[PDB]
């Protein structure tokens, strides 16, 4: 009624969430009732689109959920820890039909177009 | 000690162990106060060298102290898990150097002469 408590509230236009005591979260995740997990910045304010938290980026949609999986941001795929969040960077992510493997670049853009190296002992360097 | 309660054993050669109750152990682990992990088979054995436990590799020293990370075997190249101890297979383990990956065929050998195919949607295709 007058003491907003563990829930979200638009206020001012903007979405908080308030704890159990009536203060809004900040520089907080807080899993909600839903099953996805939020982000409120500094100032509060629910996080949308990508964010950087503790240095890993993690991509909220539209609606404050944090996804996890592939997401494709401006027309080109990028992979969000399925359990975590975070933005996966240099590094192989097994394709679903376990045939393959797909390799994020060192800034965490897919690689339409891998060129690999190999040395003598096997060490494979991907560019 | 009139009995033997929760201790090894080097009965003439080979080592075995005995739990808390008294009782020998066989078909199961054990982490030791060394922070290793041990295996004695059916018949109390402490494993040594190979064992293919539940249906996975593992690799113990020449003192049952199971390792962890790469291991050769006859002119071949294995990668230990370093958290469950068990042989890697069709997985792309990091250099320790950071610059690069060894590719483990699904049969657990490394493979020193990797081919690669990209499709594409630069899905990768490893042999
Ligand atoms: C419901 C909030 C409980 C606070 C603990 C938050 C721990 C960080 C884990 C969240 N996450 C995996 C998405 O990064
Ligand atoms: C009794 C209310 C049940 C709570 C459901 C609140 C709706 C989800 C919040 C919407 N959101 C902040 C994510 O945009
Ligand atoms: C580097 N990121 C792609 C995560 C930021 C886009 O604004
Ligand atoms: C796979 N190797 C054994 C060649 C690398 C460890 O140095
Ligand atoms: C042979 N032991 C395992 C008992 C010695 C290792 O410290
Ligand atoms: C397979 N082990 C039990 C040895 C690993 C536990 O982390
Ligand atoms: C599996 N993906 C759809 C993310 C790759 C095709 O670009």
């Amino acid at each position: 009624g007058s003491y907003p408590k563990d829930k979200f509230e638009k206020i001012n236009g903007t979405w908080y969430y308030f704890d159990s005591s009536g203060y809004m979260l900040a520089d907080r995740w807080r899993k909600h009732t839903d099953g996805n997990w939020y982000w409120f910045d500094n100032s509060g304010e629910m996080a949308t689109g990508w964010k950087k938290i503790a240095d890993k980026w993690y991509y909220f949609n539209e609606e404050g959920a944090m996804k996890t999986g592939w997401v494709k941001y401006k027309d080109t795929w990028y992979y969000l820890d399925a359990k975590e969040g975070a933005m996966v960077s240099n590094a192989f992510i097994q394709s679903a039909d376990g045939t393959g493997w797909y390799y994020l670049k060192p800034d965490g853009t897919l690689a339409d177009r891998p060129e690999f190296t190999v040395e003598p002992d096997g060490l494979i360097t991907v560019k």
